[PDB]
C-alpha cells in the first residue's frame, strides 16, 4: 500500500504517467480506438493481446512487467441514463479489485465515459463519483489524467472537499 494513501490529478497524457499501473478507456472488442485508447495502444500495443472484455468489466495485460487494466465504460449513445449509470459504477468496482489484485502502490486512471462515450453530456462529475465510490476502500496512489483546463481545476475541487 501506499503510506498515507492520496488522491491527485494532471493535465497530461497518460501515456507519460508517473504511476505502477494504467487503466485504459477501452473499447469492448479491444481496438486501437481513438482518444485515451489510441494513446495506450501507441505506448503499449502488446498489452493488446486478448484485452476484449464485456461492458463494465475489466481486463488487465502485461506489456513486459507494466500492468495495463482495459476497463470499458458504456457509450451513453447506446445505453439509458439509468443501465449506463450501473455499467459505469461496475466498471469502476472491477478497476479496484484489478489494482488490489496486483498489488500495485499507485495507479493512472481517466475518467471513463467522459469522452466519444458521453452521448454528448458533461459526466465529469457522474464519473468521478463513480471512481470514489470505488477507489475509496484501496490504498493505492491513484493519479486522474484529463486534458482540458477547466476540468481539471473541478476535478481538483472535488478532490480537496473531501480531504
Ligand atoms: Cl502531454
Ligand atoms: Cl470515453
Ligand atoms: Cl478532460
Amino acid at each position: 500500500g501506499a503510506m498515507a494513501p492520496s488522491y491527485r490529478v494532471k493535465r497530461m497524457d497518460i501515456a507519460k504517467n508517473d504511476e505502477e499501473c494504467v487503466v485504459n478507456a477501452a473499447n469492448p472488442r479491444g481496438l486501437p480506438g481513438d482518444g485515451v485508447c489510441k494513446a495506450v495502444y501507441k505506448k503499449w500495443p502488446e498489452s493488446f493481446k486478448n484485452s476484449a472484455t464485456p461492458v463494465g468489466t475489466a481486463k488487465t495485460v502485461m506489456c513486459g512487467t507494466y500492468p495495463v487494466i482495459h476497463a470499458v465504460g458504456p457509450n451513453f449513445s447506446n445505453y439509458t441514463e439509468s443501465e449506463g449509470d450501473r455499467e459505469l459504477a461496475a466498471a469502476y468496482r472491477e478497476v479496484a479489485k484489478e489494482v488490489t489484485r496486483l498489488g500495485v502502490n499507485s495507479v493512472a486512471i481517466p475518467l471513463l465515459s467522459t469522452g466519444v462515450y458521453s452521448g454528448g453530456k458533461d459526466r465529469l462529475t457522474q464519473s468521478l463519483n463513480h471512481l470514489f465510490t470505488a477507489m475509496d476502500s484501496t490504498d493505492a496512489d491513484v493519479v486522474i489524467y484529463c486534458r482540458d483546463k477547466e476540468w481539471e481545476k473541478k476535478i481538483s475541487e472535488a478532490i480537496q472537499m473531501r480531504t
